[PDB]
């Protein structure tokens, strides 16, 4: 039998992780892009979980479930309100469009606005 139930369990934990905070940043321990996304969200004033898949106890299979789930599985990988937004380039582009910030506000993730967008 293939590892289907292990992949499904990692997928279930990926959904759990993706929903454990209003914003979640699947990442790795050293990448400049992971640092960039952390600083991007910090500067607007967001509140976000970080999930360093190089250090998470099952992080390799968790990233494999991420790839299965998203058809992408890159790092960093950003979710808001339990839905994927995209990777580093996606959040930087949506920040430049002033399009990420309204969605962070809608999630009330920006602590500046607890009343939502």
């Amino acid at each position: 039998m293939a590892s289907k139930q292990e992949l499904d369990a990692a997928l279930k934990k990926a959904k759990e992780l993706a929903s454990s905070a209003p914003v979640v940043v699947f990442s790795k321990t050293y990448c400049g892009y992971c640092n960039r996304v952390k600083q991007l969200l910090t500067q607007v004033g967001a509140s976000y979980k970080v999930v360093e898949l190089d250090e998470l106890s099952d992080g390799s299979q968790l990233q494999s479930a991420l790839a299965h789930w998203t058809g992408r599985g890159t790092v960093p990988n950003v979710f808001i309100g339990g839905k994927q937004i995209g990777g580093c380039d996606t959040v930087v582009e949506k920040h430049q469009r002033n399009e990420l910030l309204p969605l962070l506000q809608d999630a009330a993730a920006t602590a500046k606005n607890p009343a939502q967008l």
